């Protein structure tokens, strides 16, 4: 059952070193995945592996979210722009981890999963996610600069837009490549931008002005 | 099909509770939506959700005009200030729940989008509607004192000159707050207004000189 395969694969985690702070573990304890999920899939919201949710995108494995928000060195309050609803649990779990006086705006490029998305949101509490429709390529000017930016689809480079959308200090997580892809942590300082390796992995390609055709 | 999706999402609506109000559910089943919408989009005219349609415009989701109609309080043959007039849908709306005696002025900051917003109103027979280029935290003067007043987009507080130009009795509804921001219903009696939260919401920015500085 649901319940023990959760708590199954959250002790997995920890002890394999895919997450180790306190809000990111509680924010994977607490979101139910399976709410994000169709009727179909639902039985399967703890298996740790990336599931197709429609229109050829998927949610990530659990894993995949967990090191993410890791990496992202979340910190509660903060304003994060996620390119790539898809059907809303990442965007959930980065809400836990900010907190009710943080705030996640959500791009998604195809209208039907954002009002899904949208819909659950609704429906779990979640006050401080605004999804909007659009091409996530060019991030979302009207509500920047960003604490912190990650996409969940791939584009062939770190689109310009998400640089200067971070505020300095801001990071930036992306997986990059136009054929194999590696995950990219970038951090701003004044007028230099570091970025760091953070190992081979494969998501869906990011469509738009700024990333694939 | 479109015409499915239009009933299916104000249905939506109704038992979500966003709208309730007859005039409000009628002038939603009315508007044709797609009209406002650039090509590509009109195709996902009734996808309920926030949507970037061009020139840094986001326009709400369906759900949201629904929700702001009703808390707004409109009746028939009232005159409307509306700042923010983007591609002109809301104020379409707006004019269909006043109707043909009401008045909707409507100020927009861009003039290409304004004047685009003219011409789809005037093509659709939306003749009570005035669209002005302008600053529209200034509100507008010349047309006087209004019934009612709203914003599509979030100011730092609710601009003096909108509070001026509001009827003793009158409502204006508008986001307040630059990132985190609340929809606020205030109403005017005498020399207080009383002001009303309605929720977290997250409309782009209100810029003009007595709201967000350039």
């Amino acid at each position: 059952d649901l319940e023990e395969q959760k708590k199954a694969v959250i002790e997995k985690l920890i002890r394999e070193g895919y997450i180790k702070s306190k809000r990111v573990i509680d924010a994977l304890l607490k979101v139910p995945r399976e709410e994000f999920l169709p009727e179909h899939l639902k039985e399967y919201a703890y298996v740790d592996t990336p599931l197709e949710i429609g229109y050829g995108q998927t949610i990530s494995a659990i894993h995949m979210v967990g090191m993410m928000c890791e990496l992202l060195d979340l910190k509660p309050g903060m304003k994060v722009l996620e390119i790539g609803t898809g059907c809303g649990y990442h965007a959930a779990v980065t809400a836990e981890i900010v907190g009710e006086d943080g705030l996640v705006v959500s791009i998604e490029r195809i209208p039907e999963l954002a009002e899904k998305a949208e819909r659950t949101l609704r429906k779990l509490g979640y006050d401080n996610v605004i999804v909007i429709v659009g091409d996530g390529t060019l991030g979302y000017e009207p509500l920047a600069p960003y604490d912190r930016i990650y996409t969940t689809a791939a584009g062939p480079k770190i689109p310009e837009p998400l640089i200067r959308q971070l505020k300095d200090g801001g990071k930036l997580l992306m997986p990059v490549g136009r054929y194999l892809q590696r995950l990219v942590l970038a951090e701003k300082r004044g007028d230099e931008i570091i970025i760091k390796d953070c190992g081979p992995v494969a998501f869906v390609p990011l469509v738009g002005k700024e990333g694939f055709q």
